[PDB]
């Protein structure tokens, strides 16, 4: 961007703010004249004008900005502040509802901030508690409650006191008709976890928002979905909490999620809720890239540093990595075996215009020697790398490096560099990808007892055993042909096959202890019911398996069907439309045809639950033979308005009282 | 160790005798965690947590001697 | 206990003017009126609106009749100082 555009940006800016000044001045007019009709009138002109300000291609966020400060100068914020949480305001809602939304568009980080210091904050809280009586009022409501949740700490904390988790929690499960309801309430969810302590945030856990963050996660909306992503991924950055997330499923919806998105092309369907995204905001999701944190997070905090990127492009406020330091993490992501967020810090540093390191394929034994060298290098080891280079060392031969092979062939003749060294290899084989040769998916297999076992993956690999075999070794065959020299590895092992003797059988075993219920569902139609009774299931204490991350196209997974038969427990959500792919499927093609044979085979405690419209397809005869007694069935209706009910009727039949 | 022991297995060990914390980072980074401790042998503790000491193993081997009890 | 963060702690619960009412009971003993004297002061160590909030309850009255019955005690009036 150019310094005339530079000019031509500030031109416009003053330009468009003596005009907007104005205009807003006309609208207080009319607010200050204290008729309902005025009020609403001239609160919409300035929402209309601050919407049409934030829409502005360039000048956008520095208009906006001047605007909240000439709102502060002309007291104009304050009036609408004092306005909105007066009790008189019960004459006409709409007039709260019109303060509301504009204060909402005025929620700058200085805006807050007076908000903060004039001491208003539960004042507006209670006030938006009290916006409750539809979805309107409820999403204006969510919004403002999770725009004071876009400052410091303390306040945050201070506004867990007031329980407004529950109310956010009861106003999405109240409307869950209404995306933009969601789109709120995950905001609030991000904010508030972004802008919180430990203590705070170990509240807000203990209001099960984990849980509620699978719900939101499993919404059909995006922007919902992204934000969903954003504060589990939040939560997830911390170690204590990931066991809780790993609980409620979450995780396994994140990398999915980031995989059918394109940030920019997201970036155009978010800017309008993109507005007003900050700097200390992004400040918070630094962290977030760190090579200690999970993938995912990783991947999300990748994923978005492009879409800011993008937005901040358009804005041409690209300065801002630069000034926070983000560019040298998106570097260290880019070059890294997190391939997912490696993209994204890539695509990031490309709308940045900055260089793009050299890239690593989590296939690491697939490397050339190339790559061995640049991971070498980057892990510091650079006064080896001629004699990495010499030895010709590849993708294969890195993964067998014993410390004698450092030790004489590389030379490094430092035992304390050799355990360094060791430490970064053995990191990078628990990191790797081997399905690029793994038939069995005895990685899988060993990542279901720990991930941490992914270490003598390629070893086992390589000496030929596969997920067949594992019954048959010794303890001898493990320490010695596996190398597995750690006996406490050898004795998780040994606890697999001490069980049953067959893996699937040994998996089953496992999964049982890991599944109380399996809920199958129609995907088009089912998702977001199914999702909440799978999170309503889980606050109450059950261990709930669902089919809601997408397979790829073919390929179905048939570990699927052995977690139904691990389940003690099966729901059908039978939706409208719910059992029609079922028609004439004699084949068992269809999954939920797959998922409910399973369930029948197995007799597992079955479950038909009837959406609040359901019925039962017209031509029994056309359902499939051996799923067509399911029209037989006891099942609980569904009925939103009496969802604990039903809920307590899903654990009557889970009980087995009613199947 | 909070920075990483899931499972306050350094509590525990502090609990059990302070110094015993000691050990707490090698046998954490060897994968022991609170819950696995009742299964190990004393050949395991002296090799693989490196608790060469045979008082330190006795102390713990007393925890688990003592963690135990219509018609 | 009253730490900074336990009487945020009390504050965030509202436990205040609960915790004020009944330091106020407190007074049947010097040891009581000290007592009192001491978590109506340390409550007094939280931010302008909790303490504004406080004179509401015109324990300043109480106070000042509290040290006024036993001065005879140092330690009531350095809780009444404090």
């Amino acid at each position: 961007m150019s310094n005339t555009e530079q000019v031509a940006m500030m031109h416009t800016l003053k330009t468009k703010l003596s005009k907007y000044q104005a205009m807003m001045d006309k609208a207080f007019e009319e607010i200050a004249k204290v008729e309902d009709a005025n009020i609403i009138e001239g609160c919409t002109i300035v929402r209309k004008l601050m919407r049409k300000v934030w829409n502005t291609p360039k000048v956008s966020a520095d208009l906006a900005n001047a605007l909240c400060d000439y709102l502060r100068d002309r007291d104009y914020f304050d009036k609408l502040i004092k306005m909105f949480i007066s009790p008189n305001t019960a004459a006409c809602d709409q007039v709260r509802m019109e303060c509301g939304k504009v204060l909402e568009e005025c929620t700058s980080s200085a805006n807050l901030e007076y908000i903060v210091n004039k001491s208003y904050t539960k004042k507006i809280m209670i006030v938006a508690m009290k916006l409750n009586k539809t979805p309107d009022q409820q999403r204006l409501s969510l919004s403002l409650i999770g725009n004071l949740f876009k400052h410091s700490n303390a306040v945050s904390l201070s506004l867990i006191e007031t329980d407004v988790i529950d109310h956010i929690i009861l106003t999405f499960k109240r409307a869950p008709e209404c995306p933009d309801i969601l789109r709120h309430a995950a905001l609030a969810l991000a904010n508030i976890l972004l802008y919180t302590c430990f203590e705070g945030k170990k509240k807000i856990i203990q209001k099960k928002i984990p849980e509620w963050l699978f719900f939101l996660a499993s919404q059909a909306d995006d922007v919902t979905r992204y934000y969903a992503c954003i504060a589990v991924c939040t939560i997830v950055s911390v170690k204590e909490f990931e066991p809780l997330v790993r609980k409620s499923d979450t995780m396994k919806l994140v990398e999915p999620f980031l995989q059918v998105h394109d940030p920019a092309t997201f970036a155009r369907d978010y800017h309008k809720y993109a507005q007003g995204n900050t700097k200390e905001w992004l400040e918070r999701l630094l962290p977030m890239l760190q090579p200690s944190r999970r993938r995912e997070a990783r991947s999300v905090a990748a994923f978005h540093f492009t879409l800011e990127a993008t937005i901040k492009k358009e804005q041409n406020k690209l300065d801002v990595f630069q000034e926070i330091g983000a560019i040298q993490a998106l570097k260290e992501v880019a070059s890294s075996p997190d391939e997912v967020a490696a993209k994204f810090a890539s695509e990031a540093l490309t709308v940045i215009g900055e260089e793009v390191p050299y890239k690593l394929a989590q296939q690491v034994p697939g490397w050339t020697c190339a790559d061995v060298q640049y991971w070498v290098k980057k892990i510091g080891f650079e006064e080896y790398v001629e004699k990495f280079a010499k030895q010709m060392v590849d993708g294969d031969l890195l993964l067998q490096l014993t410390e004698n092979d450092l030790k004489h062939d590389v030379g490094m003749i430092s035992g304390l560099h050799r355990k360094r060294f060791l430490r970064e290899l053995q990191t990078l084989k628990v990191a790797a990808d081997y399905s690029s040769v793994d038939e069995s998916n005895l990685d899988n297999f060993l990542m279901g007892l720990s991930p941490e076992l992914s270490v003598y993956t390629y070893q086992m690999l390589t000496n030929g055993v596969n997920r067949s075999l594992l019954s048959s070794l010794t303890d001898e065959m493990m320490q010695n042909a596996c190398g597995i020299t750690n006996p406490i590895h050898r004795l998780k092992l040994t606890q697999a096959f001490e069980t049953a003797k067959h893996p699937d059988d040994v998996e089953v075993a496992m999964l049982s202890k890991q599944i109380d219920v399996f809920i199958s569902y129609r995907r088009s139609t089912g998702n977001q019911l199914a999702s909440l009774i799978k999170v309503l299931l889980q606050l109450r204490g059950y261990r709930v398996f669902i089919d809601v991350d997408k397979l790829y196209a073919g390929k179905f997974d048939s570990s699927l069907l052995k977690n139904i038969q691990a389940a003690k427990h099966f729901i059908l959500v039978l939706t409208p439309n719910s059992l029609d792919r079922l028609l004439n499927d004699d084949n068992c093609e269809d999954w939920v045809h797959k998922e409910l044979k399973c369930a029948f085979e197995h007799q597992k405690n079955i479950i038909p639950i009837f959406d609040t419209a359901f019925e039962f397809p017209t031509k029994e005869d056309q359902i499939p033979n051996d799923i067509r007694m399911i029209t037989k069935y006891n099942g609980v209706k569904w009925v939103h308005d009496y969802q604990d009910a039903c809920m307590a009727k899903v654990v009557r039949f889970i009980t087995g009282e009613l199947n």
